[PDB]
């Protein structure tokens, strides 16, 4: 039995197509037009198609600000799609808003490690598998979510994440004991999570993945750097291979991966292929961009509002406002000391995982603003001991590893960590600026900073800044509102690299 798996993951709301140099010029790569065409052609000529989608749907630009994931389930209908899995950001505005695109949803959601018994919106809703048929055969679908989303979402106190591991063997046997071989694990868990699991389960040959936005495969551009081959193999505990795959994020890739399996549901063999969404791949389908045309009609306007000039690149790739210094994260975390200057404050911290896009040198539009701060967080003003800043600093880096979310850009204050160390342990140096330089941070005295309210309210792991016992208030400004109003005062926008961040000992 030969089963080709077309799939995508994180596409974050990306449903226009955005603009990359391949091969020594500006190329138009993702949207979802693009891809209706292709889907379309797979469709009609590939060998028992099956469309999955590894989830993080959810927040990315206004088309989720203005319809919250309807818009992209419209173009999920119309791609085909079988299956999805939930992602942390589906979470993002609580249960309600997750059961609204749940409801209507012609696609089968899985997640085998939610447990939501304790919230009735989402009863039946989804599930931990599904059996989808395929040229004939039963093949499984095993969905999973990873458990940091309870940290780096808002599922609520309703909602539980349980071991992905414990969640999903348990699902592979119910599989088989309806007599379902061919098992697809459809996970949400990142790239070094899934490998690692699949030198853990028994009787799953196919991991399609997601969350670390994970670039596999070979392409005929210079300009891009694979982190791994696709797909990349393991071997599970009876010796069997297992491959992982993913498709980067932003429907930029679509992969592809036929599957062969034998009577007992062995694979015989595998050939796959991340395949790059320009121009030379497809082009884009008539009604689907007049679809998109639809739904931009009421952010039209933002998305063609121009408020200032990037006269560089201002760097928001996640390798690097996650894990260093990024010209952007300066930017915007001096633009939170800008908008709270009457407030007094003399520090600003900004976790990297609420900075999702760059802005390259160019106008600089609404739309574009939007695509970096999606969160619609608000600044909150509140003073921290040095001890408690130094704690936020150490969770910052914690993950360096992982390339995590919590990581801290910032303004007012420089600092070093040596990877070398122990997590909790890696900031060697922690300086404060002032008008007579840098001086070292006082564990002791008390500074008056400016954060989001997500991680002000102990997201993102910060649970020094959740109990802070100094003063405290959100000011009830728009994270997006305050980086544009901050733009819009400077007009020509220049930032470059100011030593903020010292990494030592990289590996
Ligand atoms: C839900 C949410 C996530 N985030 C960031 C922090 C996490 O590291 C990351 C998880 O995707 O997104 C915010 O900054 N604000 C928010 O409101
Ligand atoms: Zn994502
Ligand atoms: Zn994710």
């Amino acid at each position: 039995f030969t089963l080709t798996l077309v799939h995508t993951n994180d596409t974050h709301a990306h449903l226009e197509p955005v603009e990359l140099t391949l091969s020594g010029e500006k190329t138009p790569v993702g949207g979802v037009a693009r891809r209706v065409a292709l889907f379309d052609r797979v469709w009609a000529r590939a060998k028992n198609p099956l469309f999955l989608d590894a989830g993080d749907v959810f927040q990315g630009t206004l088309y989720f600000n203005q319809y919250r994931g309807l818009a992209d389930r419209y173009f999920m209908h119309r791609l085909r799609y079988r299956a999805m899995a939930l992602g942390n950001h589906e979470f993002d505005l609580g249960p309600g808003p997750l059961a609204d695109f749940l409801k209507g949803a012609r696609f089968k959601v899985v997640s085998a490690n939610v447990d939501a018994s304790r919230e009735p919106r989402l009863k039946g809703l989804f599930a931990p598998y599904a059996v989808v048929v395929v040229g004939g055969e039963r093949v499984g679908i095993i969905g999973l979510t990873t458990p940091d989303t309870r940290e780096i979402s808002n599922p609520g106190p309703t909602v539980a994440f349980l071991d992905p591991y414990e969640s999903a063997q348990k699902a592979v046997y119910e599989l088989l004991a309806k007599g379902v071989n061919k098992i697809v694990v459809l996970s949400h868990l990142g790239y070094g999570e899934d490998l690692k699991l699949a030198r853990r389960l028994v009787g799953v040959q196919v991991i399609v993945g997601g969350h670390s936005h994970t670039l596999l495969g070979s392409f005929p551009h210079k300009e891009l750097s694979p982190a791994g081959p696709y797909p990349t193999v393991v071997k599970n505990p009876e010796g069997k291979d297992v491959l992982v795959v993913q498709a980067w994020e932003w429907g930029k890739v679509v992969g592809l991966l036929e599957v062969t399996f034998d009577a007992k549901g062995e694979l015989l063999a595998y050939k796959g292929e991340a395949l790059l969404m320009t121009p030379e791949a497809a082009p884009e389908d008539f009604f689907a961009k007049e679809a998109l045309l639809a739904y931009a009609q009421p952010v039209m306007a933002l998305m063609q509002q121009v408020i200032a000039e990037a006269k560089v690149d201002l760097v928001g790739e996640r390798a690097v406002v996650r894990r260093r210094e990024s010209n952007l994260g300066n930017l915007i975390t001096d633009g939170m000391l800008w908008k709270t200057r009457n407030a007094g404050t003399q520090i600003a911290l900004q976790n990297g995982g609420g900075i999702r896009a760059s802005i390259p040198k160019g106008p600089i539009t609404v739309g574009k603003v939007y695509e970096v701060l999606p969160f619609g967080n608000t600044l909150v003003v509140m003073d921290l001991k040095g001890k408690e800043i130094l704690a936020a600093l150490e969770n910052g880096v914690s993950q360096w590893e992982n390339t995590a979310g919590r990581f801290l850009q910032v303004s007012g204050l420089r600092y070093a960590f040596d990877l070398s160390r122990p997590a909790g342990s890696r900031v060697v140096r922690v300086e404060v600026k002032t008008e007579k330089g840098y001086v070292p941070l006082d564990l002791e005295a008390t500074y008056r900073v400016v954060v989001n309210n997500f991680i002000a309210n102990g997201g993102d792991g910060f649970t020094v800044l959740k109990e802070a016992q100094g003063y405290r208030v959100d000011t009830g400004f728009s994270d997006a509102e305050s980086f544009m109003d901050y733009l819009k005062e400077l007009k020509v926008v220049e930032a470059g690299l100011e030593g903020r961040i010292e990494v030592l000992n990289e590996p």
